Protein backbone atom coordinates (compact mmCIF):
# COMPACT_ATOMS: atom_id res chain seq x y z
CA UNK A 1 0.00 0.00 0.00
CA UNK A 2 1.25 3.32 1.10
CA UNK A 3 4.63 1.32 1.28
CA UNK A 4 5.39 1.07 4.98
CA UNK A 5 2.64 3.13 6.45
CA UNK A 6 0.66 0.31 5.41
CA UNK A 7 -3.10 0.34 7.22
CA UNK A 8 -2.74 -1.55 10.77
CA UNK A 9 -4.26 -4.71 10.76
CA UNK A 10 -7.12 -4.63 13.70
CA UNK A 11 -5.47 -4.52 16.54
CA UNK A 12 -5.77 -8.22 18.76
CA UNK A 13 -5.87 -9.20 22.25
CA UNK A 14 -8.48 -6.74 22.84
CA UNK A 15 -9.65 -7.35 26.19
CA UNK A 16 -11.86 -5.28 28.21
CA UNK A 17 -11.79 -6.67 32.12
CA UNK A 18 -13.89 -5.01 34.94
CA UNK A 19 -11.73 -4.01 38.15
CA UNK A 20 -13.09 -5.49 41.49
CA UNK A 21 -11.73 -2.65 42.86
CA UNK A 22 -13.66 -0.06 41.19
CA UNK A 23 -17.31 -0.23 39.64
CA UNK A 24 -16.56 1.95 37.03
CA UNK A 25 -13.07 0.96 36.20
CA UNK A 26 -12.09 -0.92 32.89
CA UNK A 27 -9.31 -2.46 32.40
CA UNK A 28 -9.39 -2.10 28.25
CA UNK A 29 -5.71 -4.16 27.17
CA UNK A 30 -4.84 -4.66 23.83
CA UNK A 31 -2.09 -5.61 21.34
CA UNK A 32 -0.87 -5.08 17.83
CA UNK A 33 -1.33 -6.90 15.38
CA UNK A 34 -0.09 -10.51 14.07
CA UNK A 35 0.46 -8.93 10.86
CA UNK A 36 2.22 -6.00 12.54
CA UNK A 37 6.11 -6.43 13.02
CA UNK A 38 7.92 -3.89 15.53
CA UNK A 39 5.42 -1.57 17.37
CA UNK A 40 7.83 0.48 18.70
CA UNK A 41 9.68 1.23 15.25
CA UNK A 42 6.04 1.75 13.97
CA UNK A 43 4.07 3.98 16.48
CA UNK A 44 0.59 2.34 16.17
CA UNK A 45 -1.76 5.31 17.50
CA UNK A 46 -4.93 3.19 18.78
CA UNK A 47 -8.62 4.73 18.50
CA UNK A 48 -10.21 4.03 21.51
CA UNK A 49 -14.58 5.01 21.94
CA UNK A 50 -16.90 3.42 24.59
CA UNK A 51 -20.07 4.34 24.06
CA UNK A 52 -23.01 3.02 26.69
CA UNK A 53 -25.50 0.72 25.62
CA UNK A 54 -28.20 3.38 26.88
CA UNK A 55 -26.49 6.42 25.17
CA UNK A 56 -25.40 6.79 21.95
CA UNK A 57 -22.14 8.80 22.89
CA UNK A 58 -19.14 7.99 20.83
CA UNK A 59 -15.92 8.93 22.73
CA UNK A 60 -12.84 9.48 21.10
CA UNK A 61 -9.42 8.47 22.69
CA UNK A 62 -6.01 8.83 21.11
CA UNK A 63 -3.04 6.50 22.48
CA UNK A 64 -0.19 6.94 20.43
CA UNK A 65 1.66 4.13 22.08
CA UNK A 66 -0.93 2.70 24.35
CA UNK A 67 -1.91 -1.02 25.01
CA UNK A 68 -3.29 -0.48 28.14
CA UNK A 69 -6.01 2.06 29.07
CA UNK A 70 -8.04 2.03 32.25
CA UNK A 71 -11.45 4.28 31.73
CA UNK A 72 -13.31 4.71 35.09
CA UNK A 73 -16.09 6.37 32.77
CA UNK A 74 -17.72 2.78 32.36
CA UNK A 75 -21.05 2.35 33.97
CA UNK A 76 -21.20 -1.05 36.15
CA UNK A 77 -25.06 -0.82 35.77
CA UNK A 78 -24.56 -0.82 31.39
CA UNK A 79 -22.38 -2.45 28.96
CA UNK A 80 -19.92 -0.53 26.75
CA UNK A 81 -18.81 -0.85 23.32
CA UNK A 82 -15.40 0.14 23.27
CA UNK A 83 -14.23 0.28 19.65
CA UNK A 84 -10.55 0.34 18.60
CA UNK A 85 -9.02 1.28 15.73
CA UNK A 86 -5.72 1.74 14.08
CA UNK A 87 -3.48 3.77 12.24
CA UNK A 88 0.25 5.09 11.94
CA UNK A 89 1.90 8.08 14.00
CA UNK A 90 4.14 8.90 10.32
CA UNK A 91 1.44 8.70 7.48
CA UNK A 92 -2.35 8.94 7.98
CA UNK A 93 -3.44 5.52 7.23
CA UNK A 94 -7.25 5.66 8.76
CA UNK A 95 -8.25 2.06 9.69
CA UNK A 96 -12.09 1.90 10.10
CA UNK A 97 -13.14 0.59 13.26
CA UNK A 98 -12.86 -2.81 13.72
CA UNK A 99 -12.65 -4.54 17.10
CA UNK A 100 -15.81 -3.89 19.24
CA UNK A 101 -14.79 -4.93 22.32
CA UNK A 102 -18.00 -5.58 25.38
CA UNK A 103 -17.52 -5.28 29.26
CA UNK A 104 -19.01 -4.00 32.25
CA UNK A 105 -16.96 -2.73 35.26
CA UNK A 106 -17.64 -4.42 38.52
CA UNK A 107 -20.90 -4.53 39.69
CA UNK A 108 -21.34 -2.90 42.73
CA UNK A 109 -24.63 -3.81 44.41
Amino acid sequence: GPLGSVKPDPPENVVARPVPSNPRRLEVTWQTPSTWPDPESFPLKFFLRYRPLILDQWQHVELSNGTAHTITDAYAGKEYIIQVAAKDNEIGTWSDWSVAAHATPWTEE
